[PDB]
């Protein structure tokens, strides 16, 4: 598995990348009305953007929650469940089960001891 | 200019060689552990492959992004930079603007109308 994304849940996305420009970020033109943003960083690792209506989506849970993510990336979908599985029966909390999402990728989602939201995801065939 | 490699993007290269070599392409012994590798066509025009952690670390932005591209030789450096300008200013996409790579190349990439990757290279001094 691989650190695919670090991911920031945002109110205004207008606003938030309007930020991150300011900082050198290379952001996308035109992303203010992405629902979903993305900035590549070296070594192929990106820097993401959610609005609040994009996350309760999927994760109706979330209020104002978590402020970020970290997305990890598995060579196959099993492997998700797989891992999953482990993280889950070692007491880890497992906040949503794995499912086939609608942008393309089978997804899970658990939480560190701390109560960051950590993603696990690979492509759908 | 002439074509001087195919190229494709691979997730591991064993597995992908394993593949060519069952349709008769002579494949480098060994070739498993390159991060690059190249077979030998008629006219002295190579297949190459490279693995996606190659890739990234000159193309970050590659997400499973191209899976192939055509690199176009060049008879000197600077044609390669006046060959990029030509291309941009005529409209086309510029993806990353000529350097100097660390495998000895003067080197760019754009993108055909169709989102292909194509590399303009020609070998440094």
């Amino acid at each position: 598995a691989r650190i695919s994304l670090f991911a920031v849940v945002v109110e205004d996305m207008a606003k938030s990348l309007e930020f991150y420009r300011k900082l050198g970020v290379e952001i996308p033109a035109e992303a203010d009305s992405a629902p979903h943003t993305e900035a590549v960083l070296d070594g192929g690792i990106r820097l993401a953007w959610d609005t609040v209506e994009t996350v309760r989506s999927y994760d109706p849970e979330w209020q104002a929650g978590h402020r970020f993510a970290i997305a990890f990336e598995f060579p196959d979908t099993a492997s998700v469940d797989k891992k999953y599985a482990e993280l889950v029966d070692a007491g880890y909390e497992g906040h949503l089960k794995p499912w086939n999402a609608v942008w393309g990728q089978r997804y899970a989602i658990v939480k560190d001891p701390d109560g960051n939201v950590v993603d696990l995801f690979a492509p759908l065939p």
